[PDB]
Order: structure tokens, then sequence, then C-alpha cells
């Protein structure tokens, strides 16, 4: 039963090896996924910045026009 | 020190690992879900932003006429 | 090999798995932390966009007074 118990451990060890390598691959792909999302959020923030800045100029242009 | 002590200890660690691996799979799934969700949220934000940029371009032509 | 060798080998693999497990836990926490930070940021970009939308409506009314 020590042999059967060692045999069971080698079996579970093999499954743990396979799963750990699968998880490593997924974790690294997800890190890459997140990089793409962060890049897009940044790009969008820059775009919102540009809109806001131009709104400030528009408001001032309206003030100039009003006189 | 007996082989029995050691397979005892290996069964203990193996079960710890089994538990940690489940926890890891559960939290990875959550994270991959969050990745998909944030992707959706970005896309909806980019679209609304596209529309604001375009409304500003329309505003800027009204201002030009008045200048 | 003997039960004794098989055990020694399981012990080397079990140690390897503990190390990898610790590393994958850390990379999953990193991905979670990144997600929660980006969630915060997109919410803030949406909050600003909403303000920009209402400002465009106010700009239109002001442009209207000018003609
Ligand atoms: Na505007």
């Amino acid at each position: 039963s020590v042999e059967d118990r060692v045999t069971q451990l080698e079996r579970i060890s093999n499954a743990h090896s396979q799963l750990l390598t699968q998880l490593q691959q997924q974790l690294s792909d997800n890190q890459s996924d997140i990089d793409s999302l962060r890049g897009q959020i940044q790009e969008n923030q820059y775009q919102l910045n540009q809109v806001v800045e131009r709104q400030k100029q528009i408001l001032l242009q309206i003030d100039s026009l009003s006189s």
C-alpha cells in the first residue's frame, strides 16, 4: 500500500505538472492582454485631453466673439 | 525519516498544492472574466468619445462661420 | 527504481511545484492589481466624458446667443 500510495502521488504529481504549465501560459497571455487594454485606456485619455483642451479654446473664442 | 513518514509528508504537501491550484484556477477565471469585461467597457467608452470628437468638429464649424 | 528512489524524485518535483506555485500566485496578483487599477482609470475617463457632453450642450446654447 506504500507502493500504491507512491503510485497515486506520481499520478497526482503529473497532473499538477501539466496544470502548472497551462496556468503559466495563460498568466503570461493575460499579462499581454492587459497591456493591450492599458494602452487603449491611455490612448483614449489622451484623446479626451485633446477634446477638453479644445473646449477651453472654444469657450474663450465665444467670450471674444461676445465682445 | 521512515519512507512512511516521507510519503505521509508528500501526501500532505500534495493536498496543499491541490487546494492552492483550485484557488488559483478560480482566481484566474475571475481575472480572465475581468479582462473581457474591461475590454467591453473600453469599447463603449471609445465609441462615446468618437461621437464627442465629431460633435466638437460640428461645433467648430459653427464657430468658424460666426468668426 | 526502488520505492526509496521514487520518493526522493517526488520530493524534488514537489519542491519544484511549491516554487512555481508561489511564482504563479504572484503573477496572478499582479494581473489582478493591474485590472483593478485600469477599472479605476476607465471609470474616471467616463466621468470626465460625461462632463464634456454636458459642456458641449452649454457651448451650443452660447453659440446660439451669438447668432
Ligand atoms: Na466641444
